């Protein structure tokens, strides 16, 4: 029978305590050390406990079980711990733009999936692309790149594994990396819905169409990307697929992997 | 023989022209057509105009050759245009902390390296961990993983490959996902330099003995997780490798695939 402090629970696995009550050091020190215990066994992570000033006695309880501190206003002092065997990642700040392009395959014809500005600058010069889009923050690589290829052509498709994946470093005035999965999707359909937004043009193109457009000549890397996708095609590539597995709280969590190893 | 526009290049391949001398328009615009093509043949990505409020007259011309708007002050608007046909990402805010997690095998003894915090929470919970941090901003995986292992242990490894990666949101607080890559490393010696931080104890473990710490065998991930090292131990495991690429400026561009295929 554990005396278990009252804090409450996020979407994370997190536990926020809010002290409000006088509490005698060492009856919190028991109290921290049981329900530690207990938080770690049913799989919590971050550990939150906010003192106000006039519970400034319970600081260096806190600190002597493995909190750091996090932020503090002149009422209350925020802290944290991190009690999971995943990294502690707390202190980072976010350095990532994260994005996909969706290779849509049409197994029947081999065609794939392509797009083109109808403006600003590449408009009218006939680049046919990949669909691609960025990842919104609280979403899968997975979901976020079949969301992109629906918001321009009206066509569902299923994430099957990613190819390939690259840092970048766009523009100078944005201190941050961009971060490129290259992924494979199988449609559900096949019709385009015209004119699914004003910016885009979307059509099926034959694999070798593709690979053979001038753009996709220019350099080394684009000859290279585009000839993992025709590999793809032709079922001479193995990509990483998605498993999913339980966390220690019971939720699931995706890993990209070589699923066929592992 | 062609009119190109004076532009300071940076290190990512875009140019930022500052324009101070008052031009006509029509002028400008053949001017900024010519020096388009010659920028995108050159390889250019980021396209920066800073226009002063004394040259309004080229606001127009500049956005039907494809420009939108980045900022303004009271005295100038800086416009800007994508010009390669890699993703047009500029608008996008960072969205992920990246971190990696090493796999450093000595393969004459199937050992591999791992660390145990001496502070805060765990301590003395013998957790031994793998090798794990954050990838900081303008740094690679590949290197920013090697740097971890070295900064914690003295050992010098040479990076392998991706085995798995996956995303999770921490905590509340920070609305922003973490990836984590679990890579494989190299070790190019096998001598730890003792106490190398005061924060970590680090040694050489039986891989068998890593798999089967209870806190590993604690949930399904995990347990998923530690059977991809052991595979990899085993040479049963094929991640991905970094094949280097050339793109149109010359600059070398690093792609994560299943290299055997590409």
């Amino acid at each position: 029978q554990i005396p278990l402090l009252e804090g409450e629970t996020d979407n994370y696995d997190g536990v926020t305590v809010t002290m409000v009550e006088p509490m005698d050091s060492e009856v919190f020190t028991e109290s921290l050390r049981a329900s530690l215990s207990h938080w770690r066994e049913e799989g919590k992570k971050g550990i939150w406990i906010k003192l106000p000033l006039g519970l400034a006695n319970l600081v260096e309880a806190a600190v002597s079980e493995g909190f750091r501190y996090h932020h503090a206003e002149p009422e209350y002092l925020m802290l944290v711990s991190w009690i999971s065997e995943t990294p502690d990642t707390i202190p980072a700040n976010a350095s990532h733009v994260v994005g996909a392009g969706a290779l849509v395959i049409n197994k029947n014809t081999k065609e794939v999936l392509v797009v083109q500005e109808r403006s600003g600058f590449f408009k009218d010069k006939n680049v046919w692309k990949l669909p691609t889009g960025v990842i919104n923050e609280g979403e899968d690589i997975w979901t976020g790149v079949a969301r992109e290829v629906e918001e321009e052509t009206g066509i569902i498709a299923d994430f099957v594994e990613v190819l390939a994946f690259r840092q970048s470093h766009k523009a100078i005035l944005k201190k941050k990396t961009d971060m490129f999965f290259l992924c494979v999707l199988s449609p559900r359909s096949y019709d385009i819905t015209e004119q699914k937004s004003e910016i885009l043009q979307a059509k099926w193109m034959p694999i070798q169409e593709y690979v053979d457009q001038p753009w996709n000549k220019k350099n080394e890397m684009f000859k290279f990307m585009a000839n993992i996708c025709q590999k793809k095609c032709e079922e001479e590539y193995l990509g990483f697929a998605i498993v999913p597995t339980t966390t220690s709280s019971g939720k699931e969590s995706f890993i990209y992997c070589n699923a066929d190893h592992a």
